[PDB]
């Protein structure tokens, strides 16, 4: 089957606690305990230049993978998603997103 | 275990034939023939704007793991990852890198 790996970039806005984007990252994680179409949730923070030095001001990455486009767009339309993006989006200084089918 | 994810987002510069793109990227699933430290490596293209519009012109998607950050610094200072950077990085009209270790 067609599985759909959606995986985020960000970098967060300044002026938010660490507190926040703390509580930011766990209600994200948490939308997979009631959405069965989110699977495989991990994320982390980039490890910095003494690794490497290509991740242009991105400090986060965020991958998550969907068995369909179909299940990817219900989720994305649901309404616990919906009201994630409003904590989400607007907490980002920047943002990069791809969703692909994951050749091997 | 520090499990570590290597996540590369780019775009192939506009001159190069798709031939030429279809090389690189067999060049780099087969650096897992070559480095016994890559793992799971899986690549893909992006949906487009029909499934979601934040890929800001990146096109393409790369993933692999290695089980620790040492691993990933012998892979990445090794001579056959060096070459396949001076291959890869000049072909790029995009690029972002980012790598962490894993959080669930």
């Amino acid at each position: 089957p067609e599985i759909v790996r959606h995986i985020v970039f960000n970098r967060y806005k300044s002026q938010l606690s660490q507190k926040q984007i703390d509580q930011i990252i766990a209600d994200y994680g948490n939308l997979q305990n009631i959405a069965p179409e989110m699977k495989e949730w991990k994320w982390g923070t980039d490890l910095g230049p003494a690794v490497e030095d290509r991740a242009d001001g991105f400090t986060h990455a965020y991958e998550s993978t969907f068995h369909s486009v179909a299940d990817f767009l219900n989720f994305f339309y649901s309404p616990p998603a919906l009201e994630f993006a409003k904590e989400f989006f607007p907490a980002c200084e920047k943002i990069v997103v791809l969703n692909y089918i994951i050749n091997e």
